[PDB]
DNA sequence: TATATATATATGTGTATATATACACACATACATATACA
């Protein structure tokens, strides 16, 4: 670790904190991306958005789902 | 001109809340302006 700190380079790792988030993080290219986590269920048309990306507010979220209406054209009714 | 309304203001010490602007940038939503056509 001191060569590379002389040299510039990196050894260990250091990766982004996951700490009080239950979705899952992925690194593609040059950044990380963060992603929420859903349950399906056919029987009954039902999506169950259990975990939402980092630091996305619910209230914001919900909302902006609302008015998009290339999505509301595919769901009826919304419950939190 | 008279007897009679019903709404209206201001004082101190209290109880509750509202709203405009700057600054950067990744991201989302709204056309619309053409360019092949058709």
């Amino acid at each position: 670790l001191h060569y590379a700190i002389k040299h510039k380079i990196t050894i260990l790792p250091l990766r982004p904190s996951n700490y009080n988030f239950k979705g899952h993080l992925k690194r593609f290219g040059q950044y990380y991306y963060s992603y929420g986590t859903y349950v399906i269920s056919e029987q009954r048309n039902i999506i169950t958005i259990t975990e939402l990306p980092l630091r996305v507010p619910t209230v914001a979220y919900i909302e902006s789902i609302k008015k998009s209406s290339n999505r509301m054209t595919f769901i009826e009714e919304i419950i939190d």
